[PDB]
């Protein structure tokens, strides 16, 4: 069986939303020594229905009252945000890569039907190999006549995937600009901003940049790059992702730009 005692806390990871996550050390079965990351809820299957080279491993999950626990993979490579700050932008390959990565993982996702809704940096985590792994599950939606509609409404607008890939134009852009498009002074000025959404691209990147953000940046949904049925592929097909061998991406067999250490 298992249980909490299973487990012995190193130190803790992250609290979070109503949720912290610990590393943990097994101290019980063959697995014993191993090193795990513990996620506790005070009152999953997702996780499960999910096996991919991009997104968090779920090894155990338990329920005791009034608590859920969910044994997860430990990461070493910790969050990409790291990586960002270190330096101040990634150049172009670099982001290319991380990018390429987090296009296969949204895509799987979005088969599953789920939609990941936030790609902050911090949201991003790497593997010992220096590879993408995406963590949180929580915060995540699960995906008469009709003349007189809005078109929001007939889109599913919020509620569909276009939504992740205007997330990860956002995500280039932080990486190759080292800021976020739209920011504010505050909140109510920065959401005013993104809805306004008038794009402003820097000259110092490539035209395969610039056209995939404003591709991606775009506030319609239906006309966002990825929006189609044709999904990850959309993007993927985009002149910025012309060196990437896909095939060899998904093994894993493609050099991190950074490997920890
Ligand atoms: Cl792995
Ligand atoms: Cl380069
Ligand atoms: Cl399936
Ligand atoms: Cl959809
Ligand atoms: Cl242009
Ligand atoms: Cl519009």
């Amino acid at each position: 069986k298992i249980r909490p005692e299973c487990f012995e806390l190193l130190r803790v990871l992250g609290k979070g939303g109503y949720g912290k996550v610990f590393q943990v050390r097994k101290v019980t079965g063959a697995n014993t020594g191993k090193i795990f990351a513990m996620k506790v809820l005070k009152k999953r299957n997702i996780l499960e229905e999910v096996k991919h080279p991009f997104i968090v491993d779920l090894i155990y999950a338990f329920q005791t009252g009034g608590k859920l626990y969910l044994i997860l993979e430990y990461l070493s490579g910790g969050e990409l945000f790291m990586q960002l700050e270190r330096e101040g932008i990634f150049m172009e390959d670099t982001a290319c890569f991380y990018l390429a990565e987090i296009s296969m993982a949204l895509g799987h996702l979005h088969q599953k039907g789920i939609i990941y809704r936030d790609l902050k940096p911090e949201n991003i985590m790497l593997n010992h190999q220096g590879h993408v792994k995406l963590t949180d599950f929580g915060l995540c939606k699960e995906s008469g006549t009709i003349e007189y509609m809005a078109p929001e409404i007939l889109m599913r607008s919020g509620h569909n995937r276009a939504v992740d890939w205007w997330s990860l134009g956002a995500l280039m852009y932080d990486m190759l600009t080292g800021a976020p498009p739209f920011t504010g002074e505050n909140r109510k000025k920065t959401i005013d901003k993104i809805l306004k959404c008038k794009l402003n691209l820097p000259p110092y990147l490539t035209q395969e940049a610039r056209d995939l953000l404003k591709k991606l940046l775009k506030r319609n949904a239906a006309s966002r790059l990825g929006a189609g049925p044709g999904d990850a592929g959309e993007v993927q097909a985009h002149p910025f992702f012309r060196h990437i061998n896909w095939e060899e991406l998904l093994a894993r067999k493609v050099e991190p730009p950074f490997k920890p250490l």
